[PDB]
């Protein structure tokens, strides 16, 4: 999906990615979250795995690390909101950090 | 290195870094640069050779990518300061980035 | 491209890479070359960026790698033969090797 | 260590290895798995993960990949043989094949 959210699609997918510990900026229509790792070897493994899935979608994460912690931002900015790409990344990254 | 830089160091080490696109932060003692690249496979490349040598060197990077975009900000935390590891792994950045 | 290459498409794709150091397998109908890189820093900086193109294509390489040395062979199983998708591969690596 | 390892360290160190499925190879003193994972995704971040650690103790692997499956085969070029190094290297990769 290249369009933003509808209402009932947010109403659907959200609350998981709530549940999973994901929150909705404030100032802008995107998703945050901030994953934390043993180290940094581990944070970047992971970092790499959301690496290739970003290239196998063509949709791509915003993100700051340092050493261990790892700073997610998801929101489609070919339109400026999110879209179900966004809930896309964001389960595979789920799937990434609890190493399934 | 692991202690700040002296004066001499500076002036030493840090011209050629600002001469490649490297300034020094206004409220602390670290370097800062944004690199752009054609697109996120090259970016992502260069990151991958930037964590592996972060590891050799035992020292990392407080980093942040969008795209082909990737903003490093350079800075010795353990002692609060710039340190000769600090110059180092920007001159291998520059490398990588080329 | 996903059916085997044919005889005309072998004859325009094909001279390029052998003239860029890639040769055709005897046992099988497939492209195959080694890159020697300086080090490993590069090798895996160039495997990182070639591991992405391969989930951006969903077409993956069968690799050996030892320090600064990488071989790639190149063939398309689901089918046994060269197809398109394979020299796009090669052509990527070229660039990333470069 | 950059030395060959003695009979003793074989016989206090290869055991656990064996035991988590590595194998001596018959024609090198070398140590060899192959290892499986979900997919190409997966395999790859275990290998990021190994990468990482090849440059943080400058001991690099020899390895073969095909999609999901990683075979690797450890040993000293420098000397010829298995040495400390090999093993610390082994361990490192039981860890990140086992997420930890």
């Amino acid at each position: 999906d290249a369009q933003w959210l509808t209402a009932e699609e947010r109403d659907q997918l959200i609350p998981g990615l709530k549940a999973a510990g994901w929150s909705e900026l404030s100032e802008r229509d995107a998703i945050y979250k901030e994953f934390s790792f043993k180290n940094f070897n581990q944070a970047f493994g992971f970092m790499s795995r959301v690496a290739l899935q970003a290239e196998k979608m063509n949709h791509h994460p915003e993100w700051f690390n340092v050493y261990n912690k790892v700073q997610i931002t998801l929101t489609s900015h070919d339109c400026g909101g999110l879209t179900k790409r966004d809930v896309k990344l964001a389960q595979f990254i789920e799937k990434a950090a609890a190493s399934l």
